[PDB]
């Protein structure tokens, strides 16, 4: 059937592997050991239509194996976590090297800022929906903790990928 590769993307520590676990096992895991990290593969049904999810789930930072997946991935989830500054910072720095790598301005993507569920925020929607905007792609915010907004910031990502 028709397989989307999706790659999680973003700094140490804002739950890009509790995101993709969620996604993929529907629940919330609250630790890993990154012996790998690595790929998980689901079939799922989005708009009616049942179709193959690829995930990489990748580590917050060999220049070869990242140039190399960010040129296979055909989208890829820009995270950051909602209580984390820096991490937010950040995200121009994954944005640029994906657009380096594939040599596009216009690459599938969605701007996902985590752990919603908490209190401590010091991102406002705001500031993330601008930059977004910005870059001239969605913004969606979740919490692998909850659930909320899980589903549909993978599922969205797909559509971008169709809508290309
Ligand atoms: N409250 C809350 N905590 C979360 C959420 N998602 C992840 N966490 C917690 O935040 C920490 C980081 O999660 P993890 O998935 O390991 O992050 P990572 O981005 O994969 N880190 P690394 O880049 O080092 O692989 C974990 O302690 C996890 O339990 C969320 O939505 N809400
Ligand atoms: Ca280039
Ligand atoms: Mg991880």
């Amino acid at each position: 059937m028709t397989e989307y590769k999706l790659v999680v993307v973003g700094a140490g520590g804002v739950g890009k592997s509790a995101l993709t676990i969620q996604l993929i096992q529907n629940h919330f895991v609250d630790e890993f050991d990154p012996t790998i990290e690595d790929s998980y593969r689901k079939q799922v049904v989005i708009d009616g239509e049942t179709c193959l999810l690829d995930i990489l789930d990748t580590a917050g930072q060999y220049s070869a194996m990242r140039d190399q997946y960010m040129r296979t991935g055909e989208g890829f989830l820009c995270v950051f976590a909602i209580n984390n500054t820096k991490s937010f910072e950040d995200i121009h720095q994954y944005r640029e090297q994906i657009k380096r790598v594939k040599d596009s301005d216009d690459v599938p993507m969605v701007l996902v800022g985590n752990k919603c569920d908490l209190a401590a925020r010091t991102v406002e929607s705001r500031q993330a929906q601008d930059l977004a905007r910005s870059y001239g792609i969605p913004y969606i915010e979740t919490s692998a903790k909850t659930r909320q907004g899980v589903e549909d910031a993978f599922y969205t990502l797909v559509r971008e990928i169709r809508q290309h």
